[PDB]
């Protein structure tokens, strides 16, 4: 069986979701001492901009396979999935995520891209992961408030929701799921929003201090990935 059919084979299995079965060909692939298939059916998922490749690299991560997801895709499903301090940074503008001091009324912290700020430990946050229905969900939590990433119930009038952190995690407001991209050679995610399927961005309007707000964006994102999505750093 050539490496043409095998890379078809793994990446059918992933992207009508039988992860269980994508498991096994890994699994078998790795130990057959073809690895290359995986990294390259990765990448073509990543390309595609196939959401389905986070819970493939969720179900190695969990299936026994961890060295898998370490070995053969971007350093990013390893920050990810192994829940390291990173940083969330917007492709467009390279701010980093963050929240501010005070807290906006019940909707709790306010997520903006920070202006200036790129290395303190504000612009910390971990990924924390669920599994439901066939699919994986990700709490973002910001490191300095142990507050997670959410969108507030009030739209602007284009349909956007604003992000704050909030205390807990209460509703499906406050659990993404994430979309990879290439955008040259970098890997890039966009990031939405189980409850309402927005995809978090930063503003275009811009505050006389260099931040900008981060909202649910009420359009599309995809084939953008310069413009929308992020990037997943090491803190």
């Amino acid at each position: 069986v050539p490496n043409d059919i095998l890379e078809e084979q793994l990446y059918n299995s992933i992207v009508v979701a039988d992860y269980d079965s994508a498991v096994e060909k890994s699994k078998h692939l790795y130990e057959e001492k073809k690895s290359e298939v995986i990294t390259n059916v990765v990448n073509k998922l990543i390309r595609n901009n196939k959401m389905n490749c986070m819970e493939y690299a969720y179900q190695l991560w969990l299936q026994g396979s961890k060295d898998i997801v370490r070995d053969c895709f971007p350093v990013e499903f390893r920050l990810i999935f192994a829940e390291n301090a990173i940083k969330l940074m917007y492709k467009r503008d390279g701010l980093a995520l963050t929240l501010s001091n005070d807290v906006h009324g019940n909707d709790g912290r306010l997520a903006f891209g920070d202006g200036k700020d790129k290395t303190s430990p504000k612009v910390s946050w971990k990924f924390i992961a669920l599994w439901e229905n066939n699919k994986v969900y990700f709490k973002i939590l910001n490191t300095e408030r142990n507050q997670y990433l959410v969108l507030g119930v009030g739209t602007n009038p284009n349909g956007d929701h604003m992000a704050f952190g909030v205390n807990s995690v209460d509703s499906f407001r406050a659990q993404w799921y994430l979309q990879p991209a290439k955008y040259d050679k970098d890997n890039l995610f966009y990031i939405y929003n189980r409850e309402y399927s927005k995809a978090l961005t930063l503003s275009r309007t811009l505050e006389t201090s260099g931040n900008r707000m981060a909202w649910g964006y009420n359009g599309r994102v995809i084939g953008s990935p310069e413009h929308y999505a992020w990037g997943v750093k090491a803190f």
